[PDB]
C-alpha cells in the first residue's frame, strides 16, 4: 500500500486525510497539530465548517515548527454553494487561503452541484422553507474553478457530491480546460457506490470516500439508525486482524484505490486511524464488507431535494 495516489495534474495526493467537519474551532487546532506529528500529510477542510481559520493556526504553526514542509502538505477546500457565482468564486478561495494561512491550495472542489442565492446565510430560505436556487450553470462554475489554476491559487480543481450525470456534464463541457482531479463523495459498507467508483475511475478521476465511519456525530443522527462502528460483523473482521472497527473501515476504502477522510478530535484515535498501512483486508473480506450496502446516506442534502441539480434522484 503506497502512501500516496498519482492526480491527473501529476501531483501525488496522499490516501489518508483528516477531515474537519464539526471538529470544534476550540479543539480543531490542536488535532490538526496532533495529526501532523504523527503523520498525517492531507488535510479535508472547508469554509462551511466555519473552522478554517482555526485549522491554518495548526497548520501555521508546524510549518513555522518546520514538523513538516509544505510541499509534503496536501490541503483541500471546497467552494461553498452560495459561491458558484463565477464573480464570487475567486474571493471565496482568497477567503478560504486567508484563514488557511496559505497560499496556494492542492485541491479546491465544487462541494457540491447545487448553486444557491449569494448572501450571508449558508442555505438561503424563500419565506416558505425553499433554498433559492442560483442560476448560474455549473459548467460557468467549473470555469471559474479552471481560472484559480490558471491564477496560481490552487494546484488542482474537482468536485464533490457529483453524481455520474453531473460528473459526465463536466467532461463533456465545450472547451474544458482541466477535468476534475477528485469527485469527493460519502462512501462506506453501507453505502459501497461501486457503480459511481468505476466510472470516475475509468476516466482518471481519483474518488475520495467521506464519513468513512458512518459519521456517529452528525447532527441529525436517530437512536435507530444503522451503525458502522458497531455492526458485529464488521467486529468480527478487525478481531480477526488484531485491529479496531474503525481501522477496518479506514482500511477498506485504501484497497480499492480510494483517499479516505476519517474526522477525530480525539488524540489517540487521530493516531489510531493513521495506524493503518501494517495489514491487509483478503479480497474475500473486502467483498463481505462490499456486501453489507443498504444506500444508506449520512449526508442527503434533505432540505434541497427540490433543488435542479439536487444529485441523489439519480440511481448513481
Ligand atoms: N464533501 C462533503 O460533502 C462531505 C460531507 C461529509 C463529510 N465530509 C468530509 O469527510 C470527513 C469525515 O466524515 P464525517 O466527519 O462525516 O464522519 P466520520 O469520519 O465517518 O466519523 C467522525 C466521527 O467518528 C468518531 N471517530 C473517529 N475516529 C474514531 C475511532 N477510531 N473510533 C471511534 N470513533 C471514532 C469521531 O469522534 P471524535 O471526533 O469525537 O473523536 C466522530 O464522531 C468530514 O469531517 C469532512 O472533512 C465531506
Ligand atoms: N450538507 C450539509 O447539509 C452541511 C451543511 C453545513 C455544513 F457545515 C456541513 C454539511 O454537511 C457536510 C458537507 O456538506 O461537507
Amino acid at each position: 500500500m503506497a502512501s500516496r495516489i498519482l492526480l491527473n495534474n501529476g501531483a501525488k495526493m496522499p490516501i489518508l486525510g483528516l477531515g474537519t467537519w464539526k471538529s470544534p474551532p476550540g479543539q480543531v487546532t490542536e488535532a490538526v497539530k496532533v495529526a501532523i506529528d504523527v503523520g498525517y500529510r492531507h488535510i479535508d477542510c472547508a469554509h462551511v465548517y466555519q473552522n478554517e481559520n482555526e485549522v491554518g493556526v495548526a497548520i501555521q504553526e508546524k510549518l513555522r515548527e518546520q514538523v513538516v514542509k509544505r510541499e509534503e502538505l496536501f490541503i483541500v477546500s471546497k467552494l461553498w454553494c452560495t459561491y458558484h457565482e463565477k464573480g464570487l468564486v475567486k474571493g471565496a478561495c482568497q477567503k478560504t487561503l486567508s484563514d488557511l494561512k496559505l497560499d496556494y491550495l492542492d485541491l479546491y472542489l465544487i462541494h457540491w452541484p447545487t448553486g444557491f442565492k449569494p448572501g450571508k446565510e449558508f442555505f438561503p430560505l424563500d419565506e416558505s422553507g425553499n433554498v433559492v436556487p442560483s442560476d448560474t450553470n455549473i459548467l460557468d462554475t467549473w470555469a471559474a474553478m479552471e481560472e484559480l489554476v490558471d491564477e496560481g491559487l490552487v494546484k488542482a480543481i474537482g468536485i464533490s457530491n457529483f453524481n455520474h450525470l453531473q460528473v459526465e456534464m463536466i467532461l463533456n463541457k465545450p472547451g474544458l480546460k482541466y477535468k476534475p482531479a477528485v469527485n469527493q463523495i460519502e462512501c462506506h459498507p453501507y453505502l459501497t457506490q461501486e457503480k459511481l467508483i468505476q466510472y470516475c475511475q475509468s476516466k482518471g478521476i481519483v474518488v475520495t470516500a467521506y464519513s468513512p465511519l458512518g459519521s456517529p456525530d452528525r447532527p441529525w443522527a436517530k437512536p435507530e439508525d444503522p451503525s458502522l462502528l458497531e455492526d458485529p460483523r464488521i467486529k468480527a473482521i478487525a478481531a480477526k486482524h488484531n485491529k479496531t472497527t474503525a481501522q477496518v473501515l479506514i482500511r477498506f476504502p485504501m484497497q480499492r484505490n480510494l483517499v479516505v477522510i476519517p474526522k477525530s478530535v480525539t488524540p489517540e484515535r487521530i493516531a489510531e486511524n493513521f495506524k493503518v498501512f501494517d495489514f491487509e483486508l483478503s479480497s474475500q473480506d473486502m467483498t463481505t464488507l462490499l456486501s453489507y450496502n443498504r444506500n444508506w446516506r449520512v449526508c442527503a442534502l434533505l432540505s434541497c431535494t427540490s433543488h435542479k441539480d439536487y444529485p441523489f434522484h439519480e440511481e448513481f
